[PDB]
């Protein structure tokens, strides 16, 4: 049997693996799924445990529960390198050989070379990271009562006002009343600051929704600094550029939501990449390779209508996996592949537990309605990978 | 007309104020109660929130709820100094004058000049401090998953194997299963180390109780280093002395339960003190002052039967408050004072939620029996200051 190796059990990888599971037969091919952890986490929900609004266990599921060990062989390890010439993948504790390779290693934070960002700032990109962020913040608040002068303990800087930053500060704003009560903190001293280099919050998004979001978040005490880039990050806080002059913000907590890029393993393995991502062919394969497929955030897709790239999203990542699973099954059976066409049905952004903004099917949504839509959309993914049981289990 | 000032709303202070409240009548004297916070915390239970086994709100109560605003005027401020000559107390936000003074400012950590102990170690002595310790520990465990090589995140060093240290590591051991599950930690990697300079755990205690305690805690993975002093403390951990040679323990968390002293304000105000505490007269008054009284941990009392000093405890602090309240009422009303006589009943040391050791009524006690015994004894104090309602509020 031919061997299929899928790197990364994220949205793209897990859907690809489950897709191959349904389509292929009990001995048609050998499929090995490699993941850093024995669990798959719901990346789109990670902003909530980071703020502490939702327990992290509700944002992950055991991989062994999802798949069939007969059809899929799960390997828990960390990918170190990919050798295209030898068709071998190197791991920290082993090695693997592939006839076909699917790469869904996800994103990495993009710090733009900004000094201290890697060392002194946090990222919302894993279960480990969000627990670290959450416990870090509660630690600072705990320290405050003993040291009332240090309001920097109560200051949280979120760098970048994209979708991730906006959703996170929304959760943060909701958490503050309970958090302040727990540590005897005066709520008025708490500062949640969202710092954006771009002229507007949520750049390249609909102004009606953006203005609405700022109004809602501003109501909950969130501060916005726009047209303000972060020059560098320190243990004491961040340095920002205001009116051509440097200014310092003293903050015990700095969370970086400024940008993402493709996993550096891909670029290090000698692929040609733009911002760490591979601009794949219509069949989602890496250029110059017939056996290598790229999915999720590692994959780059250009829009034919406008020369702008599709953003790296879970929505398109899921669609990558379904397409790759189908094409791989056909390819193994000597069939013909079907070209990938992305179908972006629009997106919804949460603003705390009870509010949201989105454009779905060209139609705007607000408030409780938009909030339920997002919950329904996310529930649909759970059904896709885990069935009705997974939906009920959470 | 006469003004009574009580400093510190701890066991000694709160009982003294409530005692004066019950005994005295309206307008007999002016009573002012000064505290750092608007709440009074049950210091004897603080080890539980520090470990996270019990919520900190269950270990404190609002002062205004306990007292009578008509009889007692509560002031939330921090005492800075006492001027004996002018009979004035200096605060951060004011000044006060007293005809009579009651000092119950409690203990402060005693680090004995050991390097880095004051700066880099934690103390279990307030609601603020235990919340800090608790969140610190959970933070280290959170960091571990990202960095599995750093087992020092999972190492907690508790300095001193006295009553406080033993109770704390007991709570810590109970907490570990829940804590490990929350942060995907392998329980076998967790190290709880209790370091004592003295040759045995719980120095000056009955060996039968000590052996039982070590057996229970040792079973739960608690490590004991005896005859081992702490040379110095760093953010990375501690340096200890083993067989006359320096040795290092890498620990993200260091908690010091090695010793206490009288609140430094007393010493700073020019009183004569031994280890920061005042050796009071039979009426709990400071020597050379007829109007200044000392209660709780600030006071030092020697037992007449055996010339050893009484340990600083909540039990004797409560008795200090009752005695001072009675004597102050008598002095103002022209009555006769009663010399303080301590009646020290037994005490129980918890070993987690479900285990304990104690000598109660001259009889040794263990397990579930001792645990229920301790809970009732502490409940008695809740009744003393808060009545049946406060006892009910702990449900
Ligand atoms: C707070 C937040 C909210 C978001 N909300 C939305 C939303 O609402 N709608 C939407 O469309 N998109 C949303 N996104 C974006 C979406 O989550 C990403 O586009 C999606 O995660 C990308 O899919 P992926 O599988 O390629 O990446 P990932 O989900 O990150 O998958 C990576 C997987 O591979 C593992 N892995 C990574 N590196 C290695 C390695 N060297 N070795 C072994 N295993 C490895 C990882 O452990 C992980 O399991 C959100 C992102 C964030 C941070
Ligand atoms: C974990 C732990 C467990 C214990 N278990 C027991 C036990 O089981 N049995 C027993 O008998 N004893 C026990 N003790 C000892 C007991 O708690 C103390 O002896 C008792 O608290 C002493 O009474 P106190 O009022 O003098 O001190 P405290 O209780 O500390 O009272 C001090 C009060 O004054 C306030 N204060 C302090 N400084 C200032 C300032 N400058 N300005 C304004 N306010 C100030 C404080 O905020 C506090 O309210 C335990 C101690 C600890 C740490
Ligand atoms: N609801 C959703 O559909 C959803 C939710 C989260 C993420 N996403 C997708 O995931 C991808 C990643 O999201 P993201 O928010 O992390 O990145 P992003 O690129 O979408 O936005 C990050 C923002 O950071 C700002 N920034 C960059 N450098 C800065 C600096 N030095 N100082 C201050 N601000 C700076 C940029 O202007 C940018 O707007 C996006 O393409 C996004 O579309 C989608």
């Amino acid at each position: 049997k031919p061997s299929i190796v899928i790197l990364g059990a994220g949205y793209g990888g897990i859907v690809a693996a489950l897709g191959l599971q349904k389509r292929l037969n009990y001995n048609e091919a050998d499929i090995t799924l490699v993941n850093k952890n024995d669990y798959h986490y719901i990346t789109t929900e990670l902003h909530q445990p980071a703020a502490g609004t939702m327990h992290h266990d509700q944002a992950r599921v055991g991989i062994k529960e999802l798949i069939d060990e007969k059809k899929i062989k799960f390997v828990k390890d960390t990918v170190v390198a990919i050798d295209r010439e030898q068709q071998k993948v190197t791991l920290q504790n082993g090695e693997l050989h592939y006839d076909y390779l699917v790469v869904g290693l996800g994103s990495e934070p993009e710090t733009f070379g900004i000094e201290g960002l890697r060392e002194h700032a946090f990222s919302i990109n894993s279960i480990n990271s969000v627990r670290i962020i959450r416990q870090h913040i509660e630690y600072q608040f705990a320290k405050f009562a003993a040291e009332p002068e240090r309001t920097d303990y109560l200051t949280i800087v979120v760098g970048g006002a994209g979708f991730t930053g906006i959703e996170f500060v929304g959760e943060l704003a909701d958490r503050m009343p309970e958090l302040c009560a727990e540590y005897d903190v005066d709520p008025k001293l708490v500062r949640i600051i969202n710092v954006e280099a771009a002229p507007t919050v949520l750049p390249g998004f609909d102004p009606a929704l953006v203005n609405y979001a700022m109004d809602v978040l501003g109501g909950k005490g969130v501060e916005f600094k726009i047209g303000t880039p972060i020059k560098r990050c320190t243990p004491e806080g961040v340095v920002i550029e205001v009116d051509g002059e440097e200014e310092e913000i003293k903050a015990a907590t700095v969370v970086w939501t400024g940008g993402v890029r493709g996993n550096s393993i891909v670029e290090k393995s000698g692929f040609e990449t733009m911002r760490g991502r591979i601009k794949v062919d219509p069949y989602l394969r890496a250029p110059g390779h017939e056996n290598i497929f790229i999915v999720g955030d590692c994959a780059l897709i250009i829009n034919e209508e406008n020369n702008r790239p599709y953003p790296p999203t879970a929505q398109i990542a899921i669609q990558h996996g379904e397409n790759v699973a189908a094409n791989l099954a056909a390819l193994i059976r000597g069939g013909s592949m079907t070209p990938f066409k992305p179908h972006i049905r629009g997106t919804v952004a949460s603003l705390g537990r009870n509010d949201a903004i989105g454009i779905v099917g060209g139609r705007k949504v607000y408030g409780h309605a938009a909030s339920w839509l997002k919950k329904l959309i996310d529930m649909r993914y759970l059904y896709l990978i885990g069935g009705l049981s997974l939906v009920l289990k959470k």
